[PDB]
């Protein structure tokens, strides 16, 4: 029964509309149901990882640098973590249940250490929410399912900018990876 | 030198009567999937065919797919001119059959580890489908810091809206060159 | 309380007087334990992983360092002893896998981890040999893959003693294994 | 363009009072370390500091268990030893100069080492550090198993414990075929 909330990207970069490489207004729609499933997650005793994008400006050696402008630079504001859910950080990110990850490529296991936290607490089921759909959610799911973990995904809390790539992924995630696809109150969604 | 990987293009996911049948958009990319896989072979690429090999109650894609790809079975054989090329160069000391269970062709596998005792830097995919085992495969390949070919008129999906979703990913997300069967890069 | 027990290249190579790679006496003495407690494991309703070398090769690095030694289709791949029988007998069951490595760990590049996490195992029981390459290369792993580990002291067995007994400290004061006996029971 | 990675050199693992502390054959190799590290700069090579990065109790964590508190994150514990502590306050803000966090022994286990030397196309890695026997030898067969050539600094590795230090440099040597050099990259036979 031991699960894991993943909290994906949702930064004022990615979401606020000054943001360097915002999502813009779907990233924005979800601010609410992010917040409220997190909090929720918290509640029931969930793990909680937010795995963050920190970027270094003039990455020469990144491939990432050519596809994107900056964004979620190393000790800016883009890295702040945007609405509710930031001040759900600024409260409960000094419990032993919630844990900032740092990371560079989109899916949240490359390069981290989530499988190690993950497997030390023997979590079978990873609960993925936040932004793009598409990329960093897509990435971290397909790792989470190669890795083995039950997944659920968090429907109105993942966003991306694209309305037709939101369609295929979480179609992707429903009949290729046999994830459950949930609501903002964790119940399976039909 | 580079490597060609050939993803699951088998009878099961090209012929008619496959158990996993992609049909007429898998049975289309035929003649181009086997002239750009000769076309590598011939200029020294590696070539690693990654071909489903599944049984079991353990595997979660049981539930998410009709048994296909069974070992032992006429399914798992290579379609068309791929499967003569086989027969003819399976031998060669620079072509490899890898048996996989997961949709990625690194997964379980020992593909990177082969790739990297070769030194290669770049993979070129082609196979089936483009956005389940192509897909996945690269997204490994990428997260693995391999630079990515993709042969367009050599992978194909079931659907043409997730064909076009998957090649997207490619160029934009993973940064990949798009490559016709002559491996020549698209415009 | 399932568990999974690896059985790492017990095989004629490396056991049998005319063994291509033998480890000679050592290796012959702990034909009845290896086999005693892996049949205990089959028993009890654990996984049973034989991970066994399967050798071709001028891109492996291993070539240019050992001889040749359970190359593919030889007689050198079979399992030493009782184990073989055993082997013969469960071969075929559901909880019994082989697995080709061509490294000396069991994990890399194979799907042993993928096989181990569908069955929800938390446990690892190594046996095999050699202590300090094969089975320690295997532990290391799948220490940091996040098992708990068991060594069967009596099942494991190393060419030269210096190196069996660095090995067996290592386990037990790096990696934090247990140490059991033939019949899964700690030793003290 | 190769990388050298420097293993736990830290005042919990080398100095006197260190919480972990090798002891005399860690501090023995002080200006070796700090004399190899300082030439693989000057050859342009990639510099990767990976240090052990503790919490007090981590409950979750394995090692807990096996060893006392040791390079406790916002300790002292965690500062480099010697010369090489001067050589990173020299050059730590470099582009070529990494500071790496770990939890495992291996420089590799729940870090980006292999992303970053990939990126770099780095086909050989020299190690150096502490203990030979422990984050040495698990970063080593990490190494080997990703396909990395080795270099192993001889007089830039120490144990606590010189048998286990002798062991660890017959493995490299025979099982892993990793080339052993001295302070000043030449190959010893
Ligand atoms: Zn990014
Ligand atoms: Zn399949
Ligand atoms: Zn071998
Ligand atoms: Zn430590």
């Amino acid at each position: 029964m031991t699960k894991a909330l993943i909290s994906i990207d949702y930064t004022e970069d990615f979401v606020a509309d000054s943001g360097k490489l915002t999502a813009g207004a779907p990233a924005q729609a979800i601010s609410d149901a992010i917040s409220k499933v997190t909090r929720l997650a918290f509640e029931r005793g969930d793990y909680i990882f937010f795995t963050i994008d920190a970027h270094e400006e003039n990455d020469c050696f990144h491939p990432e640098s050519k596809l994107f402008p900056p964004h979620n630079l190393i000790g800016t504001s883009g890295r702040n973590l945007y609405g509710d859910l930031g001040i759900f950080y600024q409260e409960h990110g000094s419990d032993s249940r919630v844990f900032w990850m740092d990371k560079r490529h989109y899916s949240a296991f490359s390069g981290t250490d989530l499988d190690i936290r993950l497997r030390e607490r023997r979590v079978s089921t990873v609960i993925l929410t936040g932004v793009l759909t598409d990329i960093c959610v897509l990435h971290t799911a397909i790792d989470a399912y190669n890795l083995g973990y039950d997944i659920e995904i968090v429907k109105p809390a993942v966003a991306s900018i694209w309305p037709e790539n939101h369609q295929f992924a979480l179609g992707h995630f429903k009949n290729t990876l046999g994830a459950k696809l949930v609501d903002e109150n964790l119940n399976e969604l039909f």
